[PDB]
């Protein structure tokens, strides 16, 4: 023997509405270069004065080494109530803390290329602020 029951189909839905709407708007653009900090004021790369080591050694190894450090760094805006020591010596960690990988003794030589540097931008600072700044 043999039945012939009818089968029953259950009302299975998905239950997930994705969103809708009909517009079109915008423009085309490409052209951009970020280096990494994008926070600091970092202005451009300028001229690298001797550093004073107090020895001729030193000097030389610099002098000589000058190629396997950076020209430009970053820093903070003198226009803060702080102590010069304060941005110079904190914008001395920041360039060396965006990339070194140097040795033991470079990162100290690193230090004060750079710190004598921060000093150096605001030195030249100071001059044109003595006469114009900002709101």
């Amino acid at each position: 023997s043999g039945l012939v029951p009818r089968g029953s189909h259950m009302s299975n839905k998905p239950s997930k509405p994705k969103t809708n709407m009909k517009h079109v708007a915008g423009a085309a653009a490409a052209g951009a270069v970020v280096g990494g900090l994008g926070g600091y004021m970092l202005g451009s790369v300028m001229s690298r004065p001797l550093i004073h080591f107090g020895n001729d050694y030193e000097d030389r190894y610099y002098r000589e080494n000058m190629y396997r450090y950076p020209n430009q760094v970053y820093y903070r805006p003198v226009d803060q109530y702080s102590n010069q020591n304060n941005f110079v010596h904190d914008c001395v960690n920041i360039t060396v803390k965006q990339g070194e990988n140097f040795t033991e003794t470079d990162i100290k030589i690193m230090e004060r290329v750079v710190e004598q540097m921060c000093i150096t931008q605001y030195q030249r600072e100071s001059q044109a602020y003595y006469q114009r700044g900002a709101s």
